[PDB]
RNA sequence: UGAAGAGUUUGAUCAUGGCUCAGAUUGAACGCUGGCGGCAGGCCUAACACAUGCAAGUCGAACGGUCCGGAAGAAGCUUUCUU
């Protein structure tokens, strides 16, 4: 079934009147492998907690990602915040190139073979979030046309 | 068919920005150590001063003499001497 794929987690710290109040972020990607995508930030008092918080956030909000023989239909570039994500489909045998973000995100995509690269903001959670909303922008040949 | 970044200026955050890191290479040197073989390679620093040896000849099918060698003569032998 789904996949789960621990991107990043964070210590995050703050002052409060009264001290310091530690809760721990975390990024989580599910995925089938078969074009469904899914997204998860969650904070929790415990790195466990926050964790599958996350992957519960990650179901809730999931992509259909449009593949194509294991690639995407066309080039993409998507600006979230000061970060860049910038997607290129690729033949076969060229393997899932790109940061452990986007890559994450894209081997649980289902996404075989695919060339990227990150501008800007090097933030996993600016590049994370540019990587999945490239993903919706995604479009194929029979959307255009019957949009069209 | 071709492009992963990370650490550090904050109490914490974002941005700007400088510095820094794992790789590969070098007709190298230095330290500890060191068995064999093949190929390759060796003043990268003063035109500073130099002992000693060595760094171009070849032709007598161009012509007259010495040095080295062979052969034949005048002689009984030797010396000497001739071609």
């Amino acid at each position: 079934e789904l996949q789960e794929k621990l991107i990043a987690v964070n210590r995050v710290s703050k002052t409060v009147k009264g001290g310091r109040i530690f809760s721990f972020t975390a990024l989580t990607v599910v995925g089938d492998g078969n074009g469904r995508v899914g997204f998860g930030y969650g904070k929790a008092r415990e790195v466990p907690a926050a964790i599958q918080k996350a992957m519960e956030k990650a179901r809730r909000n999931m992509i259909n990602v449009a593949l194509n023989n294991g690639t995407l239909q066309h080039p993409v570039k998507g600006v979230h915040t000061g970060s860049r994500v910038f997607m290129q489909p690729a033949s076969e045998g060229t393997g899932i190139i790109a940061g452990g973000a986007m890559r994450a995100v894209l081997e649980v995509a289902g996404v075989h073979n695919v060339l990227a690269k990150a501008y800007g903001s090097t933030n996993p959670i600016n590049v994370v979030r540019a990587t999945i909303d490239g993903l919706e922008n995604m479009n194929s040949p029979e959307m255009v046309a019957a949009k069209r």
